């Protein structure tokens, strides 16, 4: 059971608050608009539909009431216009960004883009956000902040040198909202993702995450590919922890606010394993090649949680393979 | 003396390089400009005249051979601009990355302007040196990294968090910096400055640094205003050191590089005693009240010099009076 974040979910669908998701045709902006609606929230949503699909907000008002779907205001803009920031702030209680050009290769290979997106927009909507003075702010950093930092499991406190321009700006991202909270009182809840997967992560790209690249893969009949040896661990996090987390983050208290939180499950697990997990829940529904470390990639990660188990009631429900289960009939009819 | 400068001074006037300021129209911009003109350098100037001064580099000139002159190759751009960026590259050798918006004040009231073009102006020439594979690129860094950190005098490894938006601009050129040789393999020297003074600092504008302000409201006979108690104390860092520094860290042998040098004295002067040694240098050529503290205002700063001393052989030959004494006339004549 999600205790608080039920009761969280209670008092929304009572006192429907105003909520901005920046990058809401993405997999987690996505995620959010579907629970959201639900709650009988108002949402305002923002996207330059760069990684964002038309086919995830569509999809989504297939899942929510007419009078839900109503409720949603989408525009269409970039976070790194400030005006747009500006323009969708208005009347917004709670901030939930989403909107980056994630990807470590990604940042490696066009740092610049990266950077405008990731840490201009991420300012831009920060500046906006605070201007507008809403209840909240939360925004999705990274576990690649940890960096080469050689602990585990992973704890906030504990960060180590970033290892490339992606780990930058959502190291940078972290930055900011401790100097808003310092400098302006505008307390922020970074959320450090350890590798969310689920509903609407896209399968397709040169920058598929691991999950959705190999299911493609498979249910293609392709090669699937292993960067290094294999044992490469992962703390897989499924989209309902992260959704269930950016709520409770919404409506965290102030004592909590001003504080970054791992957002995962407190698991770990390798490639080997992972590709075994994918492979046996796809063939419940009727249905390998090695190559070099990508370059910028942490080895090895694991989430210590706790503090979000203590601050804020996180209850991480569910584990990688139940995860996957609820996620591979998605990616059937996605790809059939 | 200031003797491995010299020998590397001579080495210039002999077989003169490239170089870039960015910024070189501004307080430290357009002296590295006199100082390399002087040594008979081929020089590519960027400025967007935001706070830098066509007067500045009028000034220049006057100081400097016509022939010496015609090696100044000033384009008038701003560093936001990835092209300008990439254009200015075109056959440097050196880099001295100096354009950025300083003053923790403005950043408070405006930060999106200043993680533009400190953070994403920084990028933009870091990028651009990179994919131009520069002989050597030296950006100026801040004393204002160093945050929190309660140690003194201030070494380099040790740093806490930043305290302004400014703060955190300088921070992240660092990082990314670091993750550039990282990840490219492109060796950089940041040069973590201490309230730099001397010929050519803006005496104007709200965000005058203390001495400019100081002097130019002792010239006008103006109330001296200090913020806090006056026990406040800085490293004040005349010029030339800064110079000394920037030319020393072009020059640098790849060991040195990937590297964060304080560029100060290591000497302590509280406001207390600046404003004697101001009026004390201001009545040698012939001519105060207390308020509340800064906000995002470090109480006490000093560097610890030593790692510039030993990696690059700088010498802080000087110190805070004789540097008044040589800044002085300069501003006496700038104003009468
Ligand atoms: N993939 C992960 O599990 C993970 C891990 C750590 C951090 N993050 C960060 O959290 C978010 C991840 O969300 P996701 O996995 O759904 O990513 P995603 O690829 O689905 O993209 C998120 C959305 O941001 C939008 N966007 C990108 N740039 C924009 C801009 N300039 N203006 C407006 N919208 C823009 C994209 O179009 C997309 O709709 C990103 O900010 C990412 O950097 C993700
Ligand atoms: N002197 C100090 O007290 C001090 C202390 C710490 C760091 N610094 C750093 O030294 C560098 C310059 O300092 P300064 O004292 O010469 O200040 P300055 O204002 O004299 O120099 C800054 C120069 O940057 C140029 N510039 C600003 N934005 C630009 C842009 N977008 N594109 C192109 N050019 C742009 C301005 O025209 C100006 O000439 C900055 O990195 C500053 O943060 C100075
Ligand atoms: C430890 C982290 O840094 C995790 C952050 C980081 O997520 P990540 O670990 O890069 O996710 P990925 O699924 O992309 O890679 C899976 C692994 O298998 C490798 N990999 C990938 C694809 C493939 O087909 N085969 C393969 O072996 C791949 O090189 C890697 O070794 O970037 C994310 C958003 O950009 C987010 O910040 C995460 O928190
Ligand atoms: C330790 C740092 O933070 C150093 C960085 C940081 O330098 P700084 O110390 O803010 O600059 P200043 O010379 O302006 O203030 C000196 C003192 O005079 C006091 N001050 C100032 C003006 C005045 O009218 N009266 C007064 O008392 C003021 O309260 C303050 O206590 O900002 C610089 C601007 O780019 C630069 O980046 C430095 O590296
Ligand atoms: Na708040």
């Amino acid at each position: 059971y999600m205790s608080r974040y039920e009761e969280i979910t209670q008092q929304l669908i009572f006192s429907p608050k105003t909520w901005l998701i920046t990058g809401v045709a993405g997999f987690i902006g996505s995620n959010l608009l579907e629970k959201l609606l639900k709650l009988n929230q108002v949402v305002i949503g923002l996207d330059n539909f760069s990684t964002g699909h038309q086919y995830n907000l569509d999809e989504v008002k297939t899942l929510v009431s007419t009078e839900q779907w109503s409720r949603f205001c989408f525009i269409e803009g970039d976070i790194r216009d400030l005006t747009t920031c500006e323009q969708v702030m208005k009347g917004v209680d709670h901030v939930l960004h989403q909107a980056a050009l994630g990807s470590v290769p990604r940042s490696i290979v066009d740092p610049i883009t990266t950077n405008a997106t990731n840490i201009t927009g991420f300012l831009n909507i920060l500046h906006a956000a605070k201007n507008a003075q809403v209840q909240s702010f939360t925004y999705a950093a990274s576990s690649s902040t940890y960096g080469d930092h050689p602990a585990l499991p992973k704890v906030e406190e504990n960060i180590g040198n970033p290892l490339s321009p992606y780990a930058v700006t959502k190291y940078v991202n972290e930055i900011y909202a401790q100097v808003y909270a310092r400098t302006y009182g505008f307390k922020t809840i970074g959320l450090r993702y350890f590798n969310v997967f689920g509903r609407r992560q896209d399968p397709n790209g040169a920058y598929a995450a691991v999950i959705p690249k190999w299911t493609a893969a498979m249910l293609k009949g392709d090669d699937v590919y292993i960067n290094g040896d294999g044992e490469t661990s992962r703390d897989f996090c499924y989209i309902d922890n992260v959704i269930q987390m950016n709520i409770l983050s919404a409506l965290a208290k102030d004592s909590a606010k001003d504080n970054i939180y791992n957002v995962a499950v407190g698991d770990r697990t390798t490639l080997n394993e992972l590709s075994g997990y994918i492979y046996d829940e796809l063939n419940l529904i009727h249905h390998i090649k090695y190559r070099e470390f990508r370059s910028g990639d942490v080895r090895h990660s694991q989430a210590d949680v706790t503090k979000a188990i203590d601050l804020l009631k996180y209850r991480p429900n569910i584990k990688i393979r139940e995860g996957l289960r609820l996620s591979m009939p998605w990616y059937v009819r996605f790809l059939k």
